[PDB]
């Protein structure tokens, strides 16, 4: 029984990593994940220069999950490139580097320099999509037109396979819309779903008051809250890309949670709030967890029932 | 010490009812919400000709919540115009027949109705706005253009006041043009915010199948998942339509449930998954409990505390 996997021209020993923002914004968070058990990482969400972010408090956990407003904190580019140029240890597992610019003209920036590294160490791109733009306007992924000028800019810009970091969608039009978008390009060889479930808003009926600083207590959230919404933007999209890879990436905090996500079509399982919670510990856990569900069912490597999610007649 | 209220011209023994859809489809179904200490009841969307639904099982719950595609089941329209007109007693409770005509010309030709009987009875409109749609279209309440339409022919047919039904938002974008919209109506005297996220995706591990048969296993979520999501719809109207009224709905299993939706803004506070799982018994539960916060925080009045969540500086 292996939890191994072969894709992007990388190999992996299981399919766990971070979610892109948690344990990932320093030297010393990279690190940490590079020496947990994960089968990968992914960098902090950058800027072209560092970003302080929102006032705090800006992150809340509960028992259902977590709302966060963090507002793109940050080292900057620099810092990144550098980590994946000279300070990442490529013999103990894949780096993603996820990069978040303001326009997109910040994002052929960053993706214009990052190239070369890509090129020489392997370095994978997440492009996040489920972010702001202009003010007044939705963020990026949730403006098709928008969505579509960013990666054709990237594309060119790039060069390269990458990945994007999708919002969660809510209505069958818009997984058909988006998934055309997506395979217009196809240097976008794989698509994470999702991002954060976006401006909710937690009450603590103590206090009478929101949990978080920004934006009058509205918040990005994960956890247990949005796994049935991550499953469905998973699965949608491996039914509609089926020339890209699916990551999936939202309440994961058991094996269990990670075989629904590999079921929907999943091949790289993130984990954000659970991690962030519990800490990089939960990737043993996790690992020992999916073998004991894999074990019990006869299954022998993850393909054998990647996207195998059985309809009702 | 007593939870009732009055609003839209009517007064109410609390702020709970149903949500639409739960527990309201037959006469037996009204007849039991009458009798239920609720304070009002709101009939199953209808349209013009009576509608079998989608296959079984087409409803599902589970700790955290419920998924649903019931697709549309009701008696129809002649059914509800009927129990309004002859067999409701309004000396119980008030009464919300909710309307989801597959068409504007649908919509116009129940509410045409509907006047006359809204005039003598006092039976109150809710227009579901959350109503599904065809391949190439997203719902009504995703597409601004067709919003507006529906409640610029709605209101010219109907003249007097009524709600609407609203799906969640996720875009601080979104949620000021779709109020914008809303506030272009005056006869648009209360929004209940929210119906289910849409489709999302419930798997059981242990059988690697989809829980509901219709659309692949797609489908509305209820529930806990949904109680942050509907408490940031709930404030965001509240907050952008002073001259409204906003019903909560999402996410109440409990009085503290229901405590943060009338501190985000709720006037009324609908019951659906809760409701579905528990019994009509729930609303003497959610009385007394909601009740006993007020009475541990000193607030003798629900109008002391609606709509005044604190924010942090
Ligand atoms: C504290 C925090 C910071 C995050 N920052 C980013 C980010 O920089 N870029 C990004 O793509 N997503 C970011 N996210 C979203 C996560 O990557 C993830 O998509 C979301 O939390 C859902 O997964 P979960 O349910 O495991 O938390 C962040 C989430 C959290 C909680
Ligand atoms: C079985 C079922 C049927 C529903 N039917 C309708 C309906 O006919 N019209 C409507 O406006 N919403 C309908 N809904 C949505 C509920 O009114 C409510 O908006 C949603 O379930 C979220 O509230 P909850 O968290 O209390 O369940 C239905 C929900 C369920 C679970
Ligand atoms: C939509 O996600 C974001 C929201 C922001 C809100 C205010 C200011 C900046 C923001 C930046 C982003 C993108 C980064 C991000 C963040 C973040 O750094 O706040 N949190 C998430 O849950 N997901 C993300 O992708
Ligand atoms: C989300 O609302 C619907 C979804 C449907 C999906 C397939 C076919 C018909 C559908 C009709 C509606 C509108 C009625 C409704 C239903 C429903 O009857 O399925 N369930 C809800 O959670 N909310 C509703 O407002």
């Amino acid at each position: 029984m292996c939890l191994k996997l072969n894709l992007l021209d990388h190999v992996f020993a299981n399919p766990f990593m971070n979610a892109a923002g948690v344990l990932c914004s320093t030297e010393e968070d990279l690190r940490c994940m590079t020496a947990s058990s994960s089968g990968a990482l992914v960098s902090k969400s950058c800027t072209s220069a560092p970003r302080d972010g929102n006032p705090e408090p800006r992150y809340m956990a509960f028992p259902l999950g977590s709302i966060n407003s963090m507002g793109l904190p940050n080292l900057g580019f620099d810092f990144y490139l550098k980590y994946a140029s000279d300070l990442h240890d490529y013999s103990k597992k894949p780096l993603f580097l996820s990069i978040s610019g303001l326009s997109v003209e910040e994002n052929v920036a960053m993706v214009r320099r990052l190239a070369p590294v890509a090129q020489e160490k392997g370095v994978l791109l997440e492009l996040n999509l489920s972010c702001p733009n202009v003010p007044g306007k939705p963020q990026v992924a949730y403006d098709f037109e928008a969505m579509r000028t960013y990666l054709q800019q990237v594309s060119l810009a790039y060069g390269l396979p990458f990945g994007v970091k999708m919002p969660p969608y809510f209505d069958i039009a818009h997984f058909d819309t988006a998934a055309a978008v997506l395979n217009e390009f196809p240097l976008v060889k794989f698509v994470t779903c999702v991002n954060s479930v976006g401006n909710g808003l937690v009450i603590d009926a103590e206090s009478e008051s929101v949990v978080i600083k920004p934006k009058q207590g509205f918040g990005g959230l994960g956890g247990k809250y949005i796994l049935p919404t991550a499953l469905a933007n998973v699965n949608a999209f491996y039914r509609r890309c089926p020339d890209k890879l699916v990551f999936g990436c939202g309440g994961v905090y058991s094996g269990e949670d990670a075989f629904l996500h590999i079921l929907a079509g999943a091949s790289m399982v993130q984990v954000g709030t659970a991690l962030q919670e519990e800490g990089p510990g939960i990737f043993t856990r996790l690992e020992d967890e999916l073998l004991e569900i894999m074990a019990r069912k006869g299954y022998r490597t993850l393909e054998e029932f990647r996207g195998r999610v059985k309809t009702i007649e």
